[PDB]
């Protein structure tokens, strides 16, 4: 009963107080720097409900960066397309995302993996304060098809629940954003469930939030729409981070406005 | 017009709500202050900041070495505790900011690239700067806390985003707060922009035990309109100097 539209609320607002920039090269936006976005993950899987939100795409890219993969391949084969503007003839993308995620390279082998060492201080000391995955690497920037976007998280632990903020520089509201939302809403969940602790809060927090001139009337008609209740998210305890799979996630009750 | 008071709306909501963990802290964890900078410049009027302080520790910052002889020299003695036996830290902060080092060995001068972008590209969503280094984290005296910012440009007003990990609300973030707005103001002046926001974002914000009534009676204090900062341009950003940099107009309640 009203339900609460904190994502809505960040359109609304900056279709209202952003400030226009315009290229000319037919590429305007409408944009406010330094946002926040909060849900309350036990009040609700927060996958949109005033358009439909591609979930299987949103699964399978995160289960792609879990692997620690900058090839494009398993995507395509399981008819993901996001990443096929950016990838190489070979199917490669350098090491975005999921390469600095699970093996950040040191300079003498070589690896560093941000996600088992997460979890692994989740599990021994959940009060720390420096429990961050950053796949910001400046060094490795030049190898990567384009620098990454969603490009830095921390968890937090108060009263067995867990928390997670994403720092993300560069947000297209209408396009990006239900998406980066619900994926790491959803990362949060795995977290979660391997460390044995309940869900808090997902916290995203954006640099650049721009709303494309091109959008501007299907933000218009998302925003003249009332939300229903948030889906729930259906989650079977694979064996590790690293061993979920499309059988094990489902999202339950998800009744999304029609397009567009 | 009242006098806008983000970091003390945020102290009190703490205090408020959030929850108390064992050196005991309350903390909440997620949260945003944000100033405009052409309203005053964000030293704090509840209680006195002491400005010198700020000051020195982002020109070393600037310069890039991380021995702490040079803040020695001028009277700061806040990473002294930190300092090995030849005053030596590791690759912190500045070491990262003027030379995030590459594989070949060579190395990147991120505060010269986000000026370069300011200068050239201001609408670029990548004007970002980091120092958590996660390779080099094993060799710092301490990771990072002020982690990374971003730079972004509006209407020719220059804004900033920091992202701090860990935030002594009390005794940290009001030093934090004064020592990115002055950068922010730095790379403003050496750009040709004018200023617009300063947005500071924490992670795990927190009010140590310790602090309960430091905090308590802070918070019973009216604000002073914000003084003003006057900031005499230097030949480049790394040659700013003390004299360059004072505050006018600054009326805090004292010490605490």
């Amino acid at each position: 009963m009203t339900v609460p539209t904190p994502y809505e609320d960040l359109l609304r607002k900056i279709a209202e107080e952003g400030s226009h920039k315009d290229d000319r090269t037919g590429t305007g936006t409408t944009s406010l720097f330094g946002q926040q976005i909060r849900f309350d993950l036990n009040e609700g899987f927060p996958l949109l409900t005033t358009k439909k939100v591609h979930f299987h795409s949103v699964v399978g890219e995160l289960l792609w960066f879990l692997q620690g993969d900058s090839n494009v391949k398993w995507l395509q084969d399981n008819n993901i397309r996001i990443w096929n503007e950016w990838a190489d003839e070979d199917g490669e993308l350098g090491p975005v995302y999921g390469v600095q995620w699970r093996s950040w390279p040191t300079p003498d082998g070589r690896h560093i993996d941000q996600i088992s060492g997460a979890l692994e201080t989740l599990r021994n000391n959940p009060d720390s304060r420096r429990n961050i995955v950053s796949a910001w690497n400046v060094s490795e920037l030049e190898n990567m098809a384009l620098p990454p976007c969603h490009l830095l998280f921390q968890l937090y632990v108060a009263d067995g629940k867990l928390s997670c903020q994403l720092y993300q520089r560069s947000a297209d509201m209408f396009l990006g954003v239900p998406f980066n939302i619900a994926s790491y809403a959803l990362l949060t969940h795995m977290f979660a469930q391997q460390a044995g602790l309940e869900v808090g809060e997902f916290i995203w927090t954006g640099g650049d939030c721009h709303i494309y001139d091109n959008h501007k009337e299907q933000v218009a008609e998302q925003l003249s729409r009332e939300a229903r209740p948030y889906p729930t998210l259906e989650l079977n305890k694979a064996a590790s981070m690293f061993e979920y799979s499309f059988d094990d996630i489902t999202v339950s009750g998800y009744d999304p406005h029609p397009l567009i």
